[PDB]
């Protein structure tokens, strides 16, 4: 079975609504901002990709009350609220709103998160220390459980097929998409709402990454400059929040119901480094293998790939590992155009896979390849890779690859083809 | 492809080592104990299924130093340490210890958890409130991330195929097994180490369930009596901790390498209620559909099922929902023998799926069906279901079904056949 995407939804540091987000992205916009002191006051990591409200962003702000009654918002952590908005958008685009149980039973919901309800969990622990555990809300556990993003989406739309929640860090929502494709192919679902949601900002989660020296600290006075994948002066990732969702279904199923395919999913590969608990190997060999499996599934030679939306999160070691992996798969001197949109959004962790898949699909749809903001002095190790600089590249393209290479050595790559071919 | 299990590992409230655990189970033993005041002092829920150390249980105690150097234990939360011990056991039984990269690249690691590193997370939040976030360990994030159970297992054994971490609550490690089977069938792995691990005891997590009135409170003076699935006087679940793992591979692959199949996996189904965020529907319709999908995959009529290891966690509403679902699938007056081993272990949450799959497989291997401890007055709604009382039933059987029906409306059922058939 050929598998397609028929709808996309985004909640991001560049706004809500995928067309608005895409436009801001391609026009050179950034979602990086100074974090509140309540989150970053004690840390030298001061910058984040934050999702703004409608007071701050009238056209593209995040208002979860449009998706969920105010009363029910109290029952769900921020990442879930974002998941709900993004899912509404993707499902509206796809026109998938089954009323009959037959089709509801064939709809799967697969929504990843790397950290899940960290703010909710942290608050509950703080209440325990101050007020006592006897004082906890009855909604405490489902407020934060990672699977309640998919859960609340399923409950709203009455999706009664398989539910999934892959919690595999920065690869998580790349796996959500591969998992969705797999279920369409095994016949376990006809439609999958697949994606990721992350809203993990808290002094302890940021503090935790900061203790690992994982975060950018050198650009607090000019936040937009902090995320600089592949750049000589990168000094750690910039945490981001948001959600992105795709509707995945067979081409036959899409055409039978009159849904227009936005792009085709032609390959997926996932591997484990089995090397170290947070850092990948210097040669990028696990990431290399995952890319090759995606290409092999797609029957696509490396030289046929037009665009790669790299994982590169702006870490000295991580970006260098992916550079090595890209060189191994694609060679040097020709090969695909390569950029990291984390330069603009920051690192959405479990939601990075889905938003970067959305950006890869839109690159194909419109013939525009996002640039890498802040790429002022590329790493000499990348010489010979066609790294796209800060300005987007307007060129017609047919095949795009997107990578997610996460903590615990989890690597996932997904490959898309423009529709029609 | 026919899919088999070739090894099993268990860390549980009845001990470590699946043969010891099985023996204690079938002899009528309980893992329920009074919790320390540091966990349950402020709560009227005082009983848990706890994993004991070797001082307390010389023959079956938990000693993670046999799996991991003391130095490296500091880098991993309790659930991960349990996952490591259980995985070592299952892999030793299966004799799967690939040295060549070819076979390492074909080994997947799929390990579920419902809550993951709650104790680690809670401690980090407490340190943040007392010492400051500047004081956090550099290991803070990977210490608790749910995917680091599979991650650490992968790193030790050099498993370089797909990594998964389904965080779908009480269904989670039933899904891990279904997901493993799916990958063998798609050709994405030749061997999968699949299971779940949970070690979530903390005053806040217990406090959270207690706030939902989800926990047993009426049997603190006789802890062994607290978990009583299907019984008239059940008053909420008893939280448990542990890990269980299975090695999953094709029958052809097992026989080619001289590994002995312990049982065959013949069916798997998973559904979503799309009804409410913690409670299932009163008619058990999502659970019903998941059972039917497993049976349909196995080409097994309801009347051919010999044994069901029920989800039933000892809740008034949950156990009644599963009763309704069982009646729908199997009818009344004949049907399978049905028990819940949560009566003895408590509710292992994300690890329940794997330990109860292990118990179902051993039931088939040895012709012994575990009883339901504490079943003194069965729910009248179950009249006509063959509920097994407190004593194990010694009968030869061929087909077993095991259910996991979790928070967020996630239902999963897995179906096994005795080997040879
Ligand atoms: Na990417
Ligand atoms: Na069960």
């Amino acid at each position: 079975l050929r598998v397609v995407v028929t709808g996309i939804g985004i909640v991001s540091p560049l706004g809500c609504g995928k067309e608005l987000v895409w436009q801001r992205l391609i026009g050179g916009g950034s979602g990086l901002r100074r974090l509140g002191d309540d989150i970053a006051g004690e840390l030298s990591a001061k910058v984040g990709g934050t999702v703004q409200d409608v007071a701050e962003d009238p056209e593209g702000g995040f208002d979860p009350e449009r998706s969920v009654p105010h009363k029910e918002l109290r029952k769900m952590d921020r990442f879930i609220q974002m998941a709900m908005v993004a899912a509404d958008e993707a499902l509206a685009e796809a026109g998938w709103a089954p009323e009959a149980e037959q089709q509801r039973e064939r709809t799967a919901t697969v929504v990843a998160s790397g950290i899940g309800g960290f703010p909710g969990l942290a608050e509950a622990v703080r209440i325990g220390e101050t007020r006592g555990v006897r004082r906890l809300s009855p909604f405490t556990i489902p407020f934060f459980l990672s699977n309640l993003a998919a859960g609340q989406i399923s409950i709203k739309h009455r999706f009664r097929g398989p539910l999934g929640c892959p919690v595999t860090a920065c690869a998580a929502s790349v796996q959500a998409i591969g998992d969705a494709m797999r279920m369409i192919r095994t016949g376990e679902a006809d439609v999958v709402l697949a994606g990721g949601a992350e809203a993990a900002f808290d002094k302890v989660s940021l503090g935790g990454f900061a203790a690992a020296r994982a975060l950018s600290t050198g650009f607090s006075e000019e936040p937009v400059r902090a995320s600089r994948p592949f750049d000589r002066d990168r000094d750690g990732f910039v945490m981001g929040e948001g959600a992105a969702m795709v509707v995945v279904e067979s081409l036959d199923h899409a055409l039978a119901r009159g849904a227009r395919p936005i792009a085709e999913i032609i390959g997926y590969g996932t591997t484990a480094d089995a090397y170290h608990m947070t850092a990948g190997p210097d040669d990028g060999s696990g990431a290399m293998r995952a890319m090759k499996l995606a290409l092999r599934m797609g029957d696509v030679a490396p030289e046929q790939v037009d665009y790669v939306n790299a994982h590169a999160t702006s870490t000295p070691v991580g970006d260098a590992g992916e550079i090595e992996a890209l060189k191994t798969v694609f060679g040097v001197g020709a090969g695909p155009a390569i950029s990291s949109t984390k330069s603009a959004t920051g690192h959405l962790l479990g939601a990075a896979g889905a938003i970067e898949a959305a950006f890869s699909i839109l690159a194909l749809r419109d013939g525009v390849l996002p640039g890498t903001l802040n790429l002022e002095h590329p790493d000499p190790a990348a010489d010979g890779l066609d790294l796209i600089g800060p300005a987007a590249r307007h060129v017609p393209v047919e095949i795009a690859l997107s990578n997610g290479f996460g903590f615990g050595g989890v690597n996932a790559s997904v490959l898309f083809r423009r529709y029609p071919s």
